[PDB]
């Protein structure tokens, strides 16, 4: 008739998710991402770090030269990959300090071996045996020297190497424990070695042990691995008497970014940054639920296996009852399932006819805000190389359960950080998206100075007749008042 | 007379808490909870957990089997509970790694034994002394088996017992370190002895130490007590040329939930799910200021001693001033101590008589909101057993420094987390209460089109006559403006 | 003319400072604090921590009493500060447990030494070496006694030492480690040595290691150093057969807040209580980027160089687009660079003249929340003395890897707390000024009921006839409706 009707409102839809704030348990959004990574291909990706797969050799028979393991050579890794199939098949063998000699080899990143020029004299060297066969032949690992009795001696052996060059220089040797009295006699003259190996400011003393062990591949005799490192300036001296495996050369040390993980998945061509045991994964979610160990850049480790950040506004299904007249309604009391344009908008009813239109600079105003929130606080990415253990397959005591519980503290501190973000985060986006919608209805009440009135379902009757060309004005930010004043003013109140 | 005043309020109380938000260091409010547990009853509750208090036996001596622990056999446990009156009564001795021993027993949670046979051929067993009398005769520890020359002779022992079962087996030996030169032969017709006990991927070679040491129960000699894991599929040997004490059969290891703590609180009948060496506290509270040792689910410890939630709204004090015309006041004003049926409420003046009533809607949305606020972030129980010591009695140096650093890390980042969620949550509660008040106000202001007027004391002056039926409808959300509107504008405007 | 403008606003800037919340990357600001400090003088003020600059010894030379070291006798510090100019010129040496020792004594704090009465008997005492010249004579350390041969006999020796004080005893020890087998027999008679050094709870013996080492100050020979503590109500026993470097008294122990720092900052008469190894810096910042090694109360560690917190407003910068009627604008359009009195405050236009003033119940209410807001949450100071190493010269392995993991660790997750806690407060911050701006709007629109409309820039156009006196009620808040009611009513509707 002679007044018009011009209501504010927001996008409705009709499947939404359910997410969590610091104020409710769940509410519904129209819209919602996944910030938790919970699958993986299984592959392990080639590019771009450098990936040398042992098949069935370890990192520590690579290392000494066992046969199975000679493509290994002078080779170079970003990360080496050990499987669960991996044996061994030469002399049997312990290192104590395992766990210490794997992780500095790990981090170095490379096999280089350069032979060195060093004179054993009075002993018969390259001794072997048949529980290492190279070829049909008896054998030993590539990188060590067995020195026996030549004759009917074996001398006090005193030898020394200098490092002159900038680098150092790390040396592994060992020690043999023969099973009995009359084992050690036969092979070193004495009945009781010693291998001494020092530095300017080190030492190390071993006294082999014997007696007999398990057979382990027809023997019941063991070798004992030890290691030092001689840096720029300093001597290298060994001094022994008996029962010594001799170096051949060193292995030059680098500092870098190399590390070790045991895996059992297959290696495949294709790019991926982040790599578990599990396979690689992709690195665009902050956080991942796949495993705890990992290498390269790579999302948090947490305990949920969905975290839902709310990307739009909250979703009030438009009430199917459609009022006879079609009433339009506003955002007090629904949303509008009918919008595509933009997320606020303007519904109007006048004599010419009903219509609908969309509002860019809200629309634009939300969106620019809501894009790119989580990257304001948290870092896009994190890079780690080499780490700690966190998985053991014997029992050991002191050290590792101190490992295990700086694991843990590290876990339930960083998943309670996850748990709070997403609350808060979700709680700022419902506020600002409301706020924008309460900002549109005072910007449009402003500008209807006395010649609207409210109603209270969020719509303004306008006392005056609005053409398509009033109600655009008004949409626009030009309505003038003054013009349609006095007519309104006598409608209104007379 | 021919108008109305309808004014909107919330309740107040006469004693209020000081709490603590972002925003102000301390405000008043209506109500508060505690979040620390500080207190402790000082009993240790005997369910739901299996509680085994040593009485005068440390865990190490129930193992080997001192005669003063011989109730202890093949005894069970979630948590053993050692006591600061205990001691020890048998041959004296030291386990080097005792605190790994100690560590691996406790999470094991058994003293199951299985005797094995073993054939020790050529020697004389059951070995005994009066530093340990079972009895008025001499006696040993009853796992161990004190092994001597036969006639005069002392033959090389070698023995192997094999794993065929299904589970792990947990081996004690130890090794006897005589006074004086004259002992070692008297005993061991040897002058040095030798232990080795070795499986296919491991070994251990002990020599013993002669030499005066402090008398301990009129001896000057010493024990020393060591231990192998073999897991199924390996064997066990043994081979000592002297000063064996051998082992008599093996533990059973199982993987649970027990561990150790050391308290000196009475055991008492009663249920409870946390345990601290100060007695049990109960888990209601999410924090604890009593220990930072605890077992089973329990509260996270914290360094304060009070943390206030607000679970209420803001406590403006009723002025005392009272009108002397009773002039009904509102929010803006201060709040009204004469309201027990709900927080939220309408007082009516009118020609009938003054009047008050409370408003059920608005108080439900602010409870059900404040209602379980805590719960949504940090989680109801935390579950932990086994975990690093916490208190030391001696120096020790690297180790004992890093974990020192490791528990004070821990304490700091979650005493942090602590004073922040209690800030941000309590001006989360004041800010959801404020504009639920101001939420009331907006939808009786937009049902009042133009038949009342705002004073701003949190009043709205009606200008039409009001009787209780006409205030019942504003309450309600029924009230038709357009039934009054000519009477209030030719009343308000004229 | 007939009618009256007034309206309100807030202080702008011209040179403002970008900071970063939740909801905004970048917002300009009026004013904005820094909180973490980059900055050091690069030296080490004496007060109010006792600072004992070690000039070239170590603090182990200084224990043992190396001739260059003897001014540190009976010295005692709260910080150690040891020189990367230091040497040794005295009888090599090695200390397995190198780490252990150097924590044990910085922790205590004192080289208090008591000489004890210890009979050695049928030996010779104060062996010397010409590797150690104490003046033009041969010398050696001054708290440890060389032992050798009296004439062509070494007896066993066994001596004992009781605590019968109420405080902890620490005695250094050692055992001497000859290069051939001709040089064992010529000191002590026998061919293989022995030190065994025990209390009644603890025992520890070391055999000697014969062979060549590189030449230091003309010696291929090296001494091993050991250590005991023995409790208040426990003995000491030694019992040597060869070989042993005997003590010559205890060093006292005490439990307090002293440390030791590697540094080469110069010491300098200044009073500051934060120490690092780049020189001490002040504690008034939250946060710091100078470096992770420190002492006394400190800053907390973060990687971030810059966190800035506004301290201040919004800076909308005045359009200069100066009005040609010099049309009096608001807030809703920009800020008002001509107001020093206050932040807030009016401007009015009247037939007078145009005016300024400022509000001081709003600016000081805005003012008395943000002084002091991070004092709320973080602590003012957190102390800490000794801690871990954080910096390592040489390859270790496990160990090393775990304290590098555990100081990452932490750093990661203060680094997070730092960046949530500025972007949280500065939100926080913006909405309260904000909010601030609006109560004073509503406050001026309920004291003018119906003789005053809004215009939306900010501005009240009131209806009657407001002289200075008019204005000034309004401001004060003593603004009486009633009396220009019916003149506004029939100028504005009529
Ligand atoms: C101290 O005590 C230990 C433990 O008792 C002794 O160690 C044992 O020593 C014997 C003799 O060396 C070892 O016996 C050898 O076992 C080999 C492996 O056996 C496996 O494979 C065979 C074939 O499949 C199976 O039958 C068997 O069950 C195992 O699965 C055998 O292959 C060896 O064979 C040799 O002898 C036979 C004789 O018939 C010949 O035909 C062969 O050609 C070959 O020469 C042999 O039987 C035994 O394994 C050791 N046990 C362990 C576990 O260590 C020490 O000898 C003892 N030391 C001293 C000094 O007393
Ligand atoms: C190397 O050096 C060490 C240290 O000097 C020597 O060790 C000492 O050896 C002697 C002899 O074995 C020990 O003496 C014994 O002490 C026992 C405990 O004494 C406590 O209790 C008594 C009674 O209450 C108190 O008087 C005393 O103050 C202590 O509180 C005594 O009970 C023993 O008594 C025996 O001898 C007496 C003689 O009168 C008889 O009446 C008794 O029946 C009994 O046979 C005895 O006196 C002494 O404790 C050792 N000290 C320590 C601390 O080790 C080594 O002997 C020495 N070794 C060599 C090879 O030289
Ligand atoms: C086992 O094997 C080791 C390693 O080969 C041997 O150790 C070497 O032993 C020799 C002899 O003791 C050491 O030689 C000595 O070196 C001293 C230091 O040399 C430095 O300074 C000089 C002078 O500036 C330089 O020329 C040199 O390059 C070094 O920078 C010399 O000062 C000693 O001099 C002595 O002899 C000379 C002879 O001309 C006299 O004039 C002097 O007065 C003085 O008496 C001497 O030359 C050598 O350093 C050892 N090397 C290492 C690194 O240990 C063991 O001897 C050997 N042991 C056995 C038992 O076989
Ligand atoms: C493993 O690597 C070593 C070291 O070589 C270095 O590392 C490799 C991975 C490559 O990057 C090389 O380019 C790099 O130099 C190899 O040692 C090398 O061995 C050869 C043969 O012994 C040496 O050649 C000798 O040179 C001398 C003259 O100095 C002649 O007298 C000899 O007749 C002979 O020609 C070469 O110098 C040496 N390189 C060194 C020391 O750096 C090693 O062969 C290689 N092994 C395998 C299996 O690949
Ligand atoms: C400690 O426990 C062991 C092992 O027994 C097992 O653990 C217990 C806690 C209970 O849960 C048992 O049900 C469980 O089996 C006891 O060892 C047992 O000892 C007895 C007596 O030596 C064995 O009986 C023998 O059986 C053989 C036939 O196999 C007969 O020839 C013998 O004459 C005799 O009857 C029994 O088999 C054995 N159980 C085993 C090995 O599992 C042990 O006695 C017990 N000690 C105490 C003090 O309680
Ligand atoms: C290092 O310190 C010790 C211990 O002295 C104590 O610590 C000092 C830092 C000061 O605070 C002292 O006040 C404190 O006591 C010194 O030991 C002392 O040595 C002297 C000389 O040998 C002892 O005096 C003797 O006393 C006896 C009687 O008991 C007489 O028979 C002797 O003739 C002689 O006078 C004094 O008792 C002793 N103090 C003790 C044991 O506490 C030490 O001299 C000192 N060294 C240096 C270089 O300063
Ligand atoms: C990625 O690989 C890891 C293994 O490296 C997978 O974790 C493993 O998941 C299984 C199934 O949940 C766990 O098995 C269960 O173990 C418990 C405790 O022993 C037992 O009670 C159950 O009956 C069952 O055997 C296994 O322990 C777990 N391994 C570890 C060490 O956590 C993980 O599921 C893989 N993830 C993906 C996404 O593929
Ligand atoms: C629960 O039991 C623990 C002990 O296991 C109690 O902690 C102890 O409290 C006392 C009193 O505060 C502390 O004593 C003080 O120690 C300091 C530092 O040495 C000293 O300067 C004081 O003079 C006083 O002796 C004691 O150290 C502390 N023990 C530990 C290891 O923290 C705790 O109070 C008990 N709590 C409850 C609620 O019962
Ligand atoms: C306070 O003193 C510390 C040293 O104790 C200073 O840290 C050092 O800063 C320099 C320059 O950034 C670092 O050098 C660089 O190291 C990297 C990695 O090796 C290398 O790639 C570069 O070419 C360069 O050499 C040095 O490593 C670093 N030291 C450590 C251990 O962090 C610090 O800058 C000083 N701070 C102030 C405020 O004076
Ligand atoms: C909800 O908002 C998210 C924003 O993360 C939209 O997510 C994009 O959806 C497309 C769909 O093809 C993906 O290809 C993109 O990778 C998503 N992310 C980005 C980077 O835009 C999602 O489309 C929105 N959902 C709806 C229904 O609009
Ligand atoms: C303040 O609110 C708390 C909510 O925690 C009320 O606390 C309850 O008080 C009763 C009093 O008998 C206890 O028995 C309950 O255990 C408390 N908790 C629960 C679970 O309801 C407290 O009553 C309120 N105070 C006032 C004055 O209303
Ligand atoms: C911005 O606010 C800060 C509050 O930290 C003011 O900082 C003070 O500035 C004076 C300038 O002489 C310093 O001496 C003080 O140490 C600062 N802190 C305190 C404790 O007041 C700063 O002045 C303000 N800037 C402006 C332009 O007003
Ligand atoms: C208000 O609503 C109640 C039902 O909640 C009803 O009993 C009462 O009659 C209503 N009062 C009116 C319409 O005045
Ligand atoms: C406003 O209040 C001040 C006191 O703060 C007073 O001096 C002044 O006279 C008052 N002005 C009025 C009522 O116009």
């Amino acid at each position: 008739n002679s007044t018009a009707t011009l209501c504010l409102g927001h996008h409705a839809v009709p499947n939404g998710t359910l997410v969590k704030t610091i104020t409710d348990d769940q509410i519904e959004v129209t819209n919602a991402t996944e910030l938790v990574q919970s699958s993986s291909t299984g592959k392990i990706c080639n590019n771009p770090h450098r990936i040398l797969d042992g098949i069935d050799c370890t990192l520590i028979d690579a290392l000494l030269g066992d046969p199975h393991c000679d493509v290994f050579q002078n080779e170079t890794w970003d990360l080496f990959v050990e499987r669960s199939k991996a044996f061994s098949n030469c002399y049997p063998y312990d290192v104590p300090d395992y766990a210490s000699l794997r992780s500095l080899v790990a981090s170095s990143g490379t096999l280089e071996f350069i032979t060195e020029g060093f004179t054993w004299t009075g002993v018969t060297q390259n001794g072997g045996s048949n529980a290492c066969k190279r070829g049909p032949g008896s054998g030993f690992f590539s990188r060590l020297n067995w020195l026996t009795k030549s004759g009917s001696t074996y001398p006090v052996l005193n030898v020394t190497m200098p490092n002159n060059d900038n680098f150092d220089k790390l040396y592994i040797w060992g020690i043999h424990h023969p099973s009995t009295n009359q084992e050690q006699t036969s092979l070193y003259v004495q009945a009781s070695g010693r291998v001494t190996v020092s530095t300017r400011r080190s030492q190390q003393t071993i006294i082999p042990n014997i007696g007999s062990r398990p057979w382990v591949r027809g023997l019941s005799s063991r070798i004992s691995i030890y290691w030092t490192i001689v840096k720029p300036g300093d001597v290298l001296v060994i001094n022994s008497n008996g029962n010594l495996i001799a170096p051949r050369g060193y292995f030059k040390m680098r500092t870098g970014k190399s590390s070790i993980m045991r895996s059992d998945a297959p290696i495949d061509t294709c790019i991926s940054e982040c790599i578990t045991p599990n396979g690689s994964i992709p690195n665009d979610k902050p956080f991942q639920n796949v495993n705890k160990i990992t290498y390269g850049a790579c999302p948090k480790y947490v305990k949920q296996n969905t975290l839902k950040l709310a990307t739009g506004m909250r979703n009030v299904p438009e009430k199917q009852t459609r009022g006879l007249f079609g009433a339009i309604a506003g955002f007090i009391e629904n949303g509008w399932e009918g919008m595509i344009d933009g997320w606020y908008g303007f519904r109007h009813q006048n004599s010419e006819g009903t219509g609908q239109a969309a509002d860019l600079k809200s629309t634009q105003a939300a969106i620019d805000q809501i894009n790119g929130k989580l990257n304001r606080v948290i870092e896009k990415t994190n890079e780690k190389f080499h780490q700690i253990e966190k998985e053991f397959s014997e029992v050991e005591g002191r050290i590792q359960d101190l490992e295990k519980y700086v694991e843990d503290t590290k876990i339930d501190l960083w998943s309670y950080n996850a748990e709070l973000l997403v609350a808060l985060e979700n709680q700022h986006t419902i506020d600002l998206t409301d706020s924008e919608m309460n900002k549109l209805f005072e910007k449009t009440r402003r500008q209807l100075r006395e010649n609207a009135e409210e109603m209270g379902n969020g719509c303004f009757k306008i006392y005056h007749k609005c053409d398509n060309a009033c109600i655009e004005s008004i949409r626009n930010g030009t309505y003038d008042h003054d013009v349609y004043r006095d007519e309104a003013l006598n409608n209104r109140f007379q």
